[PDB]
């Protein structure tokens, strides 16, 4: 199953560049922008410049109608770059001109083409003002009605989880953790055949046309290693929705040879309780003898 990560706008490409510098293998990146000046500094193995005649190589100057029309008009090259993909993550800063307008349509392209399409967008800092927060909003709703399932990140939460000293690029990286977690997690299920296996059909089942989504990976060792990992796993302070009310869950548990039944049940109960609802849970496990004292819980939860 081939996974493609698509940045749309400068935000999206920064997202991409950081994720490359982090090193993610067996995921194919695509950078997409109106701004040529940007794309020239992207590390993406594949780049697509859109709205060329609309903007002559400049960004969309905070009118999304431009990013929209731009992409809608470079559809065919986009499609060629997409093709061969089973799942696509569409990543974008909402509020700009390019992202807000083009991103909803990259994903609508991606959905019609048949891909399982996950939106991962940022809402902007309150300090960017009301007007941007509203353009951002319009984007997010287009993105919701355009994808299978959407992840939203109000940028303001960074200010809540950062200390007064943290460089800006660090805060943005911490926001990247969401995308990195989903991508690494799914990539990992797909690549490994478990004792109780999860595969891509399960991903399709919990993620197709489900609205809001949470994606986590939690890692821990110690006494309560399984409760602690499942608790790390299901908890971003960076999201718009919590886990509560979830209606679909896919959950994988990876451990060494001492992975107990009792504690697999314990992590699964962390989750099942946490939704506060009768869930459709699909459950899987992997015993990786390399792993010594630590376990990793991968959780993907939708249905809000
Ligand atoms: N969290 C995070 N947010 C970003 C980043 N880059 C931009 N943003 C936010 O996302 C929004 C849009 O990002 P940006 O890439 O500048 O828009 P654009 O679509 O490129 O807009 P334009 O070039 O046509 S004007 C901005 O309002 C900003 O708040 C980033 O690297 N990390």
């Amino acid at each position: 199953a081939t996974l493609k990560v698509i940045g749309v706008g400068g935000g999206g490409n920064n997202a991409v560049n950081r994720m490359i510098d982090h090193g993610m293998n067996n995921v194919e990146f695509i950078a997409i922008n109106t701004d040529g000046q940007a794309l020239n500094l992207s590390k993406a193995e594949s780049k697509i410049q859109i709205g060329e005649k609309l903007t002559r190589g400049l960004g969309a100057g905070a009118n999304p109608e431009i990013g929209k029309k731009a992409a809608e008009e470079s559809r065919e090259q986009i499609e060629d770059a997409i093709q061969g993909a089973d799942m696509v993550f569409v990543t974008s800063g909402m509020g700009g001109g390019t992202g807000t307008g083009a991103a909803p349509v990259v994903a609508k392209i991606a959905k019609e083409m048949g891909a399982l399409t996950v939106g991962v967008v940022t809402r902007p800092f309150s300090f960017e003002g009301r007007k941007r927060q509203t353009q951002a909003a319009a984007g997010v709703e287009a993105m919701k009605a355009a994808v299978d399932t959407l992840i939203v990140i109000p940028n303001d939460r960074l200010l809540d989880i950062v200390d007064k000293s943290t460089p800006m690029m660090e805060a943005f990286k911490e926001a990247d953790n969401v995308l990195r977690q989903g991508v690494q997690g799914i990539s990992d299920l797909i690549a490994v055949s478990g004792e109780v296996n999860l595969d891509f059909a399960d991903v399709k089942t919990i993620m197709s046309n489900q609205g809001s989504a949470l994606m986590g990976i939690g890692v821990s060792s110690g006494e309560n290693r399984a409760v602690e990992a499942a608790k790390k796993a299901i908890s971003s302070p960076l999201l718009e929705t919590s886990i509560v009310g979830a209606q679909g869950v896919l959950m994988n548990i990876t451990g060494g040879e001492s992975l107990s039944l009792f504690e697999a049940q314990e992590a699964a109960d962390i989750v099942q309780d946490a939704a506060d609802e009768d869930v459709n849970m699909i459950f899987g496990t992997v015993i990786n003898p390399e792993l010594q004292d630590e376990i990793v819980v991968t959780v993907i939860a939708t249905g809000f």
